[PDB]
């Protein structure tokens, strides 16, 4: 018979991988009594954060094992590459790869490892928002790392790849938009919003939308980890260990954008931001009582 023409999200199908290992899974088990709030969260797909405490040498493998769990599980991983060098400008969340010759060497692993089965990657949380940091060199060196992370990603055609974007306080839109469309944006499927951030879902939708009227009709995807009551009030570091945030709506690809593919929870619920000014875990720390706050702070 015929064969029809390609219509879609890639992101609609099947349900996202909880990560049966989490930080979040383990302290849900361990709770004694059980709790309701970290279970909640731990039976909540979240998305899967690879940095440079996996190296080029053995992240294929490691990727592989992700990808093939979730696929015997019938549903979509979610992960988030978060390596690039001088990750964070040198801030709480410091790290990444050294150069950018490792970076390129430990995506070609990823890449490997993903072969050809179902992923979504977070391509880099604030790399194109907080460039500026760097030299105008240095900057430019880091656009050709995020390219090169679409242009080697995207060889699996299974791979649903999102360039990070920031939010809508950070960058313009039309700002942003030119580092994405710079960075081949095109090739993607598309860039993410809100990562660790606390946005309402309807203000990151308004500034998704105008991006990606900006760059071809890409689309995107939000994080509502902690956006379910909104941001802390506008203050240097309100973005980290804010109090009084809530959890925001469940992974769903029922969404109230045009161009919005998901909500997604990329951070993951829990995890300290950073020592904050406050003697506070390190970022990316599991804080139970994290966890529980944003639940109850969500009526949970």
């Amino acid at each position: 018979g015929h064969i029809e023409g390609r219509h879609a999200n890639p992101l609609a199908g099947k349900p996202f991988y909880v990560d049966p290992a989490s930080a979040a899974m383990v302290a849900a088990r361990n709770a004694n009594p059980p709790n309701a709030e970290l279970t909640s969260v731990a039976n909540t797909p979240q998305s899967y954060w690879l940095d440079q405490a996996f190296p080029p040498a053995t992240v294929g493998g490691t990727v592989a094992r992700y990808t093939g769990a979730a696929q015997a599980a019938g549903a979509m991983p979610v992960l988030t590459l978060y390596g690039i060098p001088h990750r964070d400008c040198g801030s709480y969340a410091s790290g990444g790869f050294a150069t950018g010759t490792d970076y390129r060497g430990w995506i070609d692993a990823v890449a490997s490892g993903l072969g050809s089965s179902p992923a979504t990657i977070i391509v880099e949380p604030d790399a194109l928002a907080m460039a500026d940091c760097l030299s105008p060199d240095q900057r430019q060196e880091r656009f050709d790392l995020v390219r090169y992370a679409v242009d080697t990603l995207t060889r699996d055609p299974a791979a649903a790849v999102y360039v990070d974007a920031g939010h809508s306080r950070w960058l313009s839109a039309e700002a942003m938009a030119a580092r994405l469309n710079d960075v081949g944006v095109g090739r993607a499927r598309g860039f993410s919003l809100n990562v660790s951030n606390f946005y309402t879902t309807d203000e990151e939708i308004g500034y998704g939308e105008a991006i990606s009227g900006l760059t071809n009709g890409s689309h995107y995807v939000i994080d509502t980890s902690r956006n379910g009551a909104g941001p802390a009030p506008d203050a240097p570091l309100n973005w980290c260990n804010p109090s009084g945030r809530a959890l925001g709506a469940p992974p769903t690809t029922a969404t109230a954008g045009a161009h919005a593919d998901a909500y997604l929870w990329i951070k993951r619920p829990g995890e300290s931001d950073g020592t904050c000014g406050r003697g506070e875990p390190q970022a990316g720390r599991f804080v139970s009582q994290y966890a529980i706050d944003l639940a109850h702070n969500a009526g949970q």
